[PDB]
Protein backbone atom coordinates (compact mmCIF):
# COMPACT_ATOMS: atom_id res chain seq x y z
CA UNK A 1 0.00 0.00 0.00
CA UNK A 2 1.28 3.46 -0.89
CA UNK A 3 1.96 5.72 2.11
CA UNK A 4 -1.15 7.54 3.31
CA UNK A 5 -0.53 11.24 4.03
CA UNK A 6 -0.89 12.23 7.68
CA UNK A 7 -4.34 13.67 8.24
CA UNK A 8 -5.69 12.39 4.91
CA UNK A 9 -9.45 12.91 5.07
CA UNK A 10 -12.37 10.92 3.67
CA UNK A 11 -16.03 11.66 4.30
CA UNK A 12 -19.36 9.86 4.18
CA UNK A 13 -22.59 11.82 4.03
CA UNK A 14 -26.06 10.38 4.46
CA UNK A 15 -29.53 11.20 5.74
CA UNK A 16 -30.94 9.28 8.69
CA UNK A 17 -33.58 6.87 7.41
CA UNK A 18 -36.27 5.24 9.61
CA UNK A 19 -34.30 1.99 9.39
CA UNK A 20 -31.31 3.63 11.10
CA UNK A 21 -32.95 4.19 14.50
CA UNK A 22 -32.21 2.14 17.64
CA UNK A 23 -34.08 -1.15 17.14
CA UNK A 24 -32.95 -4.56 18.41
CA UNK A 25 -33.89 -8.17 17.82
CA UNK A 26 -35.98 -9.44 20.75
CA UNK A 27 -36.36 -5.97 22.30
CA UNK A 28 -37.82 -4.09 19.34
CA UNK A 29 -37.78 -0.27 18.91
CA UNK A 30 -35.88 1.56 21.67
CA UNK A 31 -35.03 5.13 20.63
CA UNK A 32 -36.24 7.13 17.58
CA UNK A 33 -32.74 8.43 16.76
CA UNK A 34 -29.68 7.49 14.67
CA UNK A 35 -28.28 4.33 16.30
CA UNK A 36 -24.74 4.05 17.63
CA UNK A 37 -24.17 0.87 15.63
CA UNK A 38 -25.25 2.64 12.44
CA UNK A 39 -22.84 5.46 13.26
CA UNK A 40 -20.15 2.80 13.68
CA UNK A 41 -20.96 1.31 10.28
CA UNK A 42 -20.61 4.74 8.70
CA UNK A 43 -17.38 5.48 10.57
CA UNK A 44 -15.96 2.23 9.17
CA UNK A 45 -17.15 3.27 5.72
CA UNK A 46 -15.48 6.68 5.99
CA UNK A 47 -12.33 4.96 7.23
CA UNK A 48 -12.31 2.55 4.30
CA UNK A 49 -12.48 5.47 1.86
CA UNK A 50 -9.14 6.57 3.31
CA UNK A 51 -7.32 3.40 2.22
CA UNK A 52 -8.90 2.67 -1.17
CA UNK A 53 -6.86 5.31 -3.06
CA UNK A 54 -3.64 3.74 -1.75
CA UNK A 55 -4.27 0.00 -2.04
CA UNK A 56 -1.83 -1.71 -4.40
CA UNK A 57 -2.48 -4.68 -6.70
CA UNK A 58 -4.10 -7.65 -4.98
CA UNK A 59 -4.46 -5.84 -1.66
CA UNK A 60 -7.56 -5.68 0.52
CA UNK A 61 -8.54 -3.99 3.76
CA UNK A 62 -10.44 -5.58 6.64
CA UNK A 63 -11.98 -3.91 9.67
CA UNK A 64 -10.15 -4.86 12.86
CA UNK A 65 -11.27 -2.37 15.49
CA UNK A 66 -13.81 0.37 16.14
CA UNK A 67 -14.83 2.56 19.06
CA UNK A 68 -17.39 5.33 19.21
CA UNK A 69 -18.71 7.67 21.86
CA UNK A 70 -22.22 8.95 21.17
CA UNK A 71 -22.30 12.60 22.25
CA UNK A 72 -25.48 14.01 20.71
CA UNK A 73 -28.32 12.73 18.54
CA UNK A 74 -29.45 12.83 14.92
CA UNK A 75 -33.17 12.54 14.19
CA UNK A 76 -34.68 10.60 11.28
CA UNK A 77 -34.63 12.86 8.23
CA UNK A 78 -31.52 14.76 9.32
CA UNK A 79 -28.37 14.93 7.26
CA UNK A 80 -25.31 13.33 8.89
CA UNK A 81 -21.67 13.91 7.95
CA UNK A 82 -18.94 11.47 9.03
CA UNK A 83 -15.32 12.60 8.73
CA UNK A 84 -12.44 10.13 9.01
CA UNK A 85 -8.82 11.26 9.12
CA UNK A 86 -5.68 9.15 8.83
CA UNK A 87 -3.91 9.15 12.19
CA UNK A 88 -1.03 6.78 11.45
CA UNK A 89 -0.05 3.49 9.82
CA UNK A 90 1.78 0.77 11.78
CA UNK A 91 3.01 -2.04 9.56
CA UNK A 92 -0.11 -3.26 7.76
CA UNK A 93 -2.50 -1.54 10.17
CA UNK A 94 -4.15 1.81 9.37
CA UNK A 95 -5.44 3.99 12.23
CA UNK A 96 -8.11 6.64 11.68
CA UNK A 97 -9.85 9.13 13.97
CA UNK A 98 -13.46 9.87 13.13
CA UNK A 99 -16.06 12.52 13.94
CA UNK A 100 -19.76 12.62 13.08
CA UNK A 101 -22.00 15.70 12.86
CA UNK A 102 -25.75 16.15 12.44
CA UNK A 103 -27.55 18.62 10.15
CA UNK A 104 -27.37 21.42 12.74
CA UNK A 105 -23.61 21.05 13.01
CA UNK A 106 -23.70 19.35 16.42
CA UNK A 107 -20.86 16.90 17.10
CA UNK A 108 -22.81 13.67 17.58
CA UNK A 109 -19.91 11.27 17.85
CA UNK A 110 -16.18 10.73 18.07
CA UNK A 111 -14.36 7.48 17.40
CA UNK A 112 -11.41 5.56 16.03
CA UNK A 113 -10.98 2.63 13.68
CA UNK A 114 -8.28 0.15 12.72
CA UNK A 115 -8.05 -1.61 9.37
CA UNK A 116 -5.61 -4.34 8.43
CA UNK A 117 -4.16 -4.52 4.92
CA UNK A 118 -3.72 -8.03 3.54
CA UNK A 119 -3.44 -9.75 0.14
CA UNK A 120 -6.90 -10.63 -1.15
CA UNK A 121 -5.61 -14.20 -1.46
CA UNK A 122 -4.74 -14.25 2.25
CA UNK A 123 -8.21 -12.98 3.18
CA UNK A 124 -9.87 -15.62 1.01
CA UNK A 125 -7.63 -18.26 2.56
CA UNK A 126 -8.71 -17.27 6.07
CA UNK A 127 -12.42 -17.49 5.27
CA UNK A 128 -11.73 -20.72 3.37
CA UNK A 129 -10.04 -22.34 6.37
CA UNK A 130 -12.89 -21.32 8.68
CA UNK A 131 -15.38 -22.93 6.31
CA UNK A 132 -13.36 -26.16 6.24
CA UNK A 133 -13.31 -26.36 10.03
CA UNK A 134 -17.06 -25.79 10.14
CA UNK A 135 -17.69 -28.54 7.59
CA UNK A 136 -15.41 -30.84 9.59
CA UNK A 137 -18.09 -30.67 12.29
CA UNK B 1 -32.00 1.68 39.25
CA UNK B 2 -31.47 -1.29 41.55
CA UNK B 3 -27.76 -2.16 42.01
CA UNK B 4 -26.46 -4.59 39.38
CA UNK B 5 -24.36 -7.43 40.84
CA UNK B 6 -20.70 -7.28 39.88
CA UNK B 7 -20.14 -9.80 37.10
CA UNK B 8 -23.83 -10.04 36.22
CA UNK B 9 -24.11 -11.48 32.71
CA UNK B 10 -26.63 -11.25 29.88
CA UNK B 11 -26.40 -13.07 26.56
CA UNK B 12 -27.68 -12.61 23.03
CA UNK B 13 -27.58 -15.44 20.54
CA UNK B 14 -28.33 -15.42 16.84
CA UNK B 15 -27.44 -16.97 13.51
CA UNK B 16 -25.42 -14.98 11.00
CA UNK B 17 -27.59 -14.11 8.00
CA UNK B 18 -26.49 -12.77 4.61
CA UNK B 19 -27.84 -9.38 5.68
CA UNK B 20 -25.20 -9.29 8.43
CA UNK B 21 -22.10 -9.37 6.19
CA UNK B 22 -19.80 -6.43 5.41
CA UNK B 23 -21.69 -4.25 2.90
CA UNK B 24 -21.48 -0.45 2.65
CA UNK B 25 -23.46 2.29 0.98
CA UNK B 26 -21.62 3.55 -2.13
CA UNK B 27 -18.99 0.78 -1.93
CA UNK B 28 -21.27 -2.25 -1.92
CA UNK B 29 -20.30 -5.81 -0.79
CA UNK B 30 -16.85 -6.08 0.80
CA UNK B 31 -16.51 -9.27 2.88
CA UNK B 32 -18.88 -12.30 3.11
CA UNK B 33 -18.63 -12.51 6.91
CA UNK B 34 -20.33 -11.22 10.07
CA UNK B 35 -19.70 -7.45 10.02
CA UNK B 36 -18.05 -5.54 12.85
CA UNK B 37 -20.92 -3.04 13.00
CA UNK B 38 -23.41 -5.91 13.33
CA UNK B 39 -21.33 -7.37 16.16
CA UNK B 40 -21.42 -3.93 17.79
CA UNK B 41 -25.21 -3.81 17.49
CA UNK B 42 -25.43 -7.18 19.22
CA UNK B 43 -22.96 -6.19 21.95
CA UNK B 44 -25.13 -3.14 22.60
CA UNK B 45 -28.10 -5.49 22.72
CA UNK B 46 -26.47 -7.85 25.23
CA UNK B 47 -25.40 -4.84 27.27
CA UNK B 48 -28.95 -3.50 27.42
CA UNK B 49 -30.20 -6.89 28.64
CA UNK B 50 -27.99 -6.32 31.67
CA UNK B 51 -29.78 -3.16 32.85
CA UNK B 52 -33.39 -4.02 31.95
CA UNK B 53 -33.98 -6.28 35.01
CA UNK B 54 -32.79 -3.48 37.30
CA UNK B 55 -34.41 -0.35 35.86
CA UNK B 56 -36.98 1.14 38.22
CA UNK B 57 -40.27 2.64 37.02
CA UNK B 58 -39.72 5.72 34.88
CA UNK B 59 -36.05 4.98 34.15
CA UNK B 60 -34.45 4.44 30.77
CA UNK B 61 -31.03 3.53 29.44
CA UNK B 62 -29.23 5.08 26.47
CA UNK B 63 -26.11 3.87 24.69
CA UNK B 64 -23.13 6.16 25.28
CA UNK B 65 -20.02 4.23 24.25
CA UNK B 66 -19.09 1.11 22.30
CA UNK B 67 -15.73 -0.47 21.50
CA UNK B 68 -14.98 -3.71 19.68
CA UNK B 69 -11.93 -5.56 18.39
CA UNK B 70 -12.76 -8.14 15.73
CA UNK B 71 -10.50 -11.14 16.36
CA UNK B 72 -12.05 -13.92 14.29
CA UNK B 73 -14.82 -14.43 11.75
CA UNK B 74 -18.32 -15.90 11.75
CA UNK B 75 -19.74 -17.24 8.48
CA UNK B 76 -23.37 -16.86 7.35
CA UNK B 77 -25.38 -19.70 8.87
CA UNK B 78 -23.13 -19.97 11.94
CA UNK B 79 -24.50 -19.43 15.42
CA UNK B 80 -23.01 -16.54 17.38
CA UNK B 81 -23.22 -15.85 21.11
CA UNK B 82 -22.53 -12.46 22.64
CA UNK B 83 -21.85 -12.26 26.37
CA UNK B 84 -22.05 -8.97 28.27
CA UNK B 85 -20.75 -8.71 31.83
CA UNK B 86 -21.40 -5.90 34.27
CA UNK B 87 -18.04 -4.44 35.27
CA UNK B 88 -19.17 -1.51 37.40
CA UNK B 89 -21.65 1.33 37.77
CA UNK B 90 -20.47 4.86 38.50
CA UNK B 91 -23.17 7.42 39.12
CA UNK B 92 -25.69 6.90 36.32
CA UNK B 93 -23.17 5.21 34.02
CA UNK B 94 -23.11 1.43 33.59
CA UNK B 95 -19.88 -0.18 32.34
CA UNK B 96 -19.94 -3.60 30.69
CA UNK B 97 -17.38 -5.91 29.11
CA UNK B 98 -18.39 -7.92 26.04
CA UNK B 99 -17.08 -11.04 24.32
CA UNK B 100 -18.50 -12.88 21.32
CA UNK B 101 -18.04 -16.42 20.05
CA UNK B 102 -18.89 -18.24 16.84
CA UNK B 103 -20.40 -21.72 16.54
CA UNK B 104 -16.98 -23.38 16.67
CA UNK B 105 -16.26 -21.67 19.97
CA UNK B 106 -13.71 -19.23 18.53
CA UNK B 107 -13.48 -15.87 20.27
CA UNK B 108 -14.57 -13.57 17.44
CA UNK B 109 -14.64 -10.30 19.34
CA UNK B 110 -14.03 -8.46 22.60
CA UNK B 111 -15.19 -5.01 23.64
CA UNK B 112 -16.85 -2.74 26.17
CA UNK B 113 -19.92 -0.54 26.35
CA UNK B 114 -21.18 2.32 28.47
CA UNK B 115 -24.84 3.13 29.05
CA UNK B 116 -26.32 6.15 30.80
CA UNK B 117 -29.39 5.76 33.01
CA UNK B 118 -31.86 8.66 32.92
CA UNK B 119 -35.57 9.31 33.52
CA UNK B 120 -37.59 8.52 30.40
CA UNK B 121 -38.94 12.07 30.66
CA UNK B 122 -35.41 13.46 30.44
CA UNK B 123 -34.63 11.36 27.38
CA UNK B 124 -37.81 12.51 25.64
CA UNK B 125 -37.00 16.12 26.55
CA UNK B 126 -33.54 15.81 24.99
CA UNK B 127 -34.95 14.50 21.71
CA UNK B 128 -37.70 17.13 21.82
CA UNK B 129 -35.24 19.99 22.27
CA UNK B 130 -33.26 18.72 19.28
CA UNK B 131 -36.37 18.62 17.11
CA UNK B 132 -37.37 22.15 18.16
CA UNK B 133 -33.91 23.40 17.15
CA UNK B 134 -34.26 21.67 13.78
CA UNK B 135 -37.70 23.24 13.26
CA UNK B 136 -36.20 26.63 14.14
CA UNK B 137 -34.24 26.45 10.89
CA UNK B 138 -37.59 27.02 9.15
Amino acid sequence: MRPIPEGYEAVFETVVTPEMTVRFEELGPVHPVYATYWMVKHMELAGRKIILPFLEEGEEGIGSYVEARHLASALPGMRVRVVARHEKTEGNRVYARVEAYNELGDLIGVGRTEQVILPKAKVEALFRRLKERWEAE
